[PDB]
Formats: C-alpha cells, structure tokens, sequence
C-alpha cells in the first residue's frame, strides 16, 4: 500500500540519523560561538548584533542528511535614518522584495550611520552589504586553525558560505545571511535570481512559514510536517524535481492544510497525493502564491524549462506515485 | 602544620560543595541561554549583542557559597562617533576610569546614534546607559515567565536599583545576578560599574577582572601551581571576617599576581609559605596605601578606600597574626 510505502520511506530515507544530526548541530553551535568571540574581539564598532543559527536543520525539518544551516548576520539600522519600501509599491513591481531607503539625508549627512558605507543611489544595497561582510568579517577568520581546535575541516567556498566536514563523508554547508529588521519587517540579502533586481532585499518568509506549520501539527496532532519532509526528501533525491524549494513545498502543504483539516496518521497517503496534484496545478498556472503573503508568487523565480520539467515529471508519476519513493 | 591548617580550611570553609557550585552556575547558564533566545528577536534598532556570563563563579574561583555572578551586556558604540579619555587625563584625575565622549556632535547631529539618548554634557553617561538598559531591555523581559519555564524563582530587585536578579535555583538555594553594561573602544573594554563616590559618577570603569583571571589560570596551568588555591583561601578569610569585608576578589587576585612575579615555585608544598608572603604583601600594600594593578600599573586598586578604611584593614591583619584560630574559623 501507498500508506506503508510513505511511512517506511520517511524512516528509511527522509529521517536523519540521530548521531549525524547531533554532530551537525554541535558543529554549527561551535562555529556560532567562534564568531561571537570574533565579533567581540575584532568588531566592537560595527553595529551588528550577534550572529545566530537558523533554518530547517534547527527546526527538525531537514531531510536525508544534515548538510545546511544559516547563520543570520543581523545588521542594526537606526529607526530614524532608514525605512523599507514594499516591492509592490515601487515601479519594478516585485512583491516579496523591498528597497531599504536612507531617510533624512539633508539633516543626517553620510557617516551618520555606519551602514552609509553600503549605500548606493540612496538605498542600502544588499549586494554591497554582502560584499562588505565577507571582506570585513568572513575573510578575517583563521578557519584552518579553528578547524584544528574542533576536529572539523573548515573550507570557505558562493563566497558567503563555509563547508564544515563534521564526519567522514559528511559536511554541513553554513551560509552567512545578512539581515535587517525595520519595525516589524525582517529582510534578508538573498538575491532575486534576476540580476536587474539586485538592490532588492528579500522579505524573510521561512520562520513564519515554519512556525505556522508547527502550530497546525501541534494542535492536531497531524502529519503535515511528516508529509512535507517526505516531499522534501523526494525532491532532494530526484534530480528532475530538485528545482522545487523547501519553502515552495511548505506553501503547497500550507495551502492544502486550508482545504483539508484531517491530517490524522492514516490520511498521509491521500494528502500526499493531493500535494502532488496541487503542485501540478500551481505549475500549470505558473503561480504558487505564498500562503502568508498572497501577492508573492513563489514560482516567480523559476524558468520556463524548469516549470516544464517539473510539470512533466509529476505528470508521469500520477499513475504510479510510488516510483517517487525510491529507497 | 600551617600547611595542614590551610588545606583543612580550604576543604572545610573555602571550597563550595560541588552540587551547589554546579547547580548555581547551571542556573545562570540556563537564564543566559533563555535571555539570548528571547532578546534576539526584540529591540531591532538597539545595538545590543548577546549577554554573557562573567565572574568568580563562572571561573571556578568563588568561595564559601555560590552567591553571585555577572551578566555582561555588550553594547556597540559606532565607529567614528565616540572616543574614550583616560581618567588621569581628565580633571577627575583617576586612573582605571574613562570618560566616553560623543565625537563630532554637530556634523553628525544628536540622534545619529542610538546612544545619543544616553549622552549628558557631551559624554556617554554610564548611569544613563544603565537606566536605558533597565527600562528598555530588562523591562521587556517577563521574569515570572522565564522562571516558570526553567523552574527557577527569579525576582528582580525593586527600584532603586541597580536592577539585580535574585535567583532561587532550588528550594532553598539563592544566587544574585547583576547586569553589567559594557562598551569597547579599540581594545579598551569599559563597564558601567560606578565609582564609589558620586562626584565621579560620569566615569566608566576600565574592565580588569577577565584579564586578571586569565593570567592567573594561565600561570597555574603551565606548572600545576597553587596560585588559585592560595587566592581562594585568602578570599574565604576575607569573606568570612567582617573587619576584612572591604577587601575585594580583584585586590586579592593582584596580590597573588605580584607575588607570582617574585616567586616561580608554586608547587603544592609551597602553599603555606606563599600564603604568608601574600599576607605580609597585603599588609605592605595597605601601609603604602597603594596596590597597583598587575596588568595596568597606573591603576591603584585601593583608590576607592578611605585612608581610614585602609589603616583599619592593615591593623586588622596585624592583629590576626597573633590570632590564627580566629582567622581560620571555621
């Protein structure tokens, strides 16, 4: 039965071994601690809060292997010197992306904020911030030595990413993610795929999506997360489905969760099939709205050939969904 | 025999029982972790880094009972807008302290920096920074909620203040956590720990304890020496003797550091001799009225004591030479 194949596939393929998960998290934590001592000693005058770990691995949503985690690099912006402008209120009209504008330049001249050194054309550039960060922070750390202290080999790559070998044949990729918060709005420097939109900060969706997902299950107590992890593992293991993202898949689950309230254990097979059908529907329309930010098309960064290959692969699977479940 | 009396005194009076030490420190660690998680998502415009633990209890040098630890609150002062002026170069004329000045107040007007709200007369007031921290940071924290979460009873001190936390980590064991706002300019680390006298209340304190403690531990680590043991015994005597209460962990640490500069042999059998030298040394510093910081010789660690308090301590120590049973009770 499909139900059995899904249950066993989660344990056999999607679930990360406990030892591997613990060692990957410990390595992330040790490295996070090292940046903290580094910032304290070397950058006392840069308005940046401490870096901290974030992501699927931490949220127990990572699958197959523990291979990635984010280190958020939280810039401090003066609330009276900066504002954010929603991409849909601009002429570029890019929902889910924001400009960060330098305010009051007549009264507060350049130098009134540390981050003025990353302003281009009156906007805090996410590209220059990212560059600034690597040159001032990332390139200033003796990774080989720190790697020697712990028993990891650490290798800077994708220049804002670290490869950390925490086991034989197991590596964790840590990416540094510059971030700003203005009022209630959290923005990250994760560039749009299109370089013409490269002064645009990305609205941070993942923490709220993960929160809502955890909330939905914690009261059920349902198999949404279980279904999501199976989907993530499938896409990660199937080269033609690799373009789908953890966030896209979470949103497919979130939209399905608004149309179906029963996620009891035995419903996993049906929901799984519904998730496949929802994905096809979104792919054909070329539109997958963010469940929490309806203006935002999460498929807006996929290319025609990608949407086509994705659509085709799922179609070919409809009659025999179990073929996606290779383990 | 002095050797035996000292080892006995350490075991029976100075040493904190392992369970008490472990639970007290773990409580401070738990609280620190929870504040870190809670505060990271708050106060997005405040240049505030993660709070971190500091002090004797954290460095395994606290004696008699686990009763206190510091939470350092590291604040970021921007490049270019701030400078520090050594206290000896101010009219205050006091080493070991600094004024922090807001640079270029006109070209980069008031309001350019988060900390401009804490500036008084063009200087960053450590008292005003402490105030902002209490109102804005501490005041955003739900203490009953954190305590309920970790199964601790955490009670904030009422104003005034300063805001310290009374932590019952198990019925009935207590620890006090004090918050220490801190800024760093270049390689000068300053803390908001006010001079004893109000006319000097505009001055930040030069942080000395971490480097002192690191040197002591490095020395003992290299030769398995008894410098820390001798320090802990001295600390317990001073803590257990009311007339000696004005002596601080730091003052005593520097007595041991100065002695370590004069004596290389701190093998276990030398404890008694080193203890006597430390004691005679302490008396000599009191007599000169000056105990220089081993790491910053310009700084007189007795500068906040009155001449009368200094005389009284010297006198007390002299009288104790003939009363060893009182000095070593219990």
């Amino acid at each position: 039965s499909l139900q059995e194949k899904l249950l066993s596939y989660y344990r056999n393929r999607a679930a990360i071994p406990a030892g591997e998960q613990a060692r990957a998290k410990q390595a992330a934590v040790d490295i996070c601690a090292e940046l903290r001592s580094f910032l304290r000693a070397k950058l006392p005058d840069m308005p940046l809060r401490d870096m901290y770990l974030s992501g699927s691995l931490y949220d127990d949503l990572q699958v197959v292997t523990a291979d990635a985690i984010q280190l958020i690099v939280p810039l401090v912006l003066e609330q009276n010197l900066w504002s954010c402008i929603p991409g849909e209120d601009t002429i570029m009209n890019v929902p889910g992306f924001f400009l960060v504008r330098r305010e009051n330049p007549e009264y507060f001249p350049r130098g009134s904020s540390y981050w003025d050194r990353c302003v281009v054309g009156g906007y805090l550039s996410p590209k220059t911030v990212a560059d600034t960060f690597e040159k001032v922070v990332a390139g200033s750390i003796n990774w080989p030595a720190i790697g020697s202290l712990l028993d990891y080999v650490i290798r800077p790559a994708e220049a804002l990413t670290l490869e950390v070998q925490y086991e034989k044949d197991k590596h964790l990729v840590i990416d540094f993610l510059p971030s700003v918060t203005l009022g209630d709005t959290v923005l990250v420097a994760r560039p749009h795929r299109l370089a013409q939109y490269d002064n645009l900060w990305r609205l941070s969706l993942r923490p709220a999506e993960t929160a809502r997902l955890r909330a939905l299950d914690q009261a059920d107590s349902g198999c949404r997360s279980l279904c999501l992890k199976i989907l993530k593992a499938i896409c990660k293991s199937t080269p033609a489905l690799g373009h789908l993202t953890a966030s896209q898949l979470t949103n497919v689950i979130l939209h399905l969760a608004q149309e179906e309230a029963d996620w009891s254990p035995d419903m996993l097979a049906d929901r799984f099939l519904q998730a496949l059908r929802g994905l096809i529907s979104y792919l054909e329309a070329g539109v997958l709205p963010s469940a929490l930010n309806p203006k935002v098309n999460l498929f807006a960064e996929l290319t025609p050939q990608e949407i086509d290959e994705l659509g085709y692969t799922l179609y070919c699977s409809l009659s025999e969904p179990e073929v996606l479940l290779q383990t």
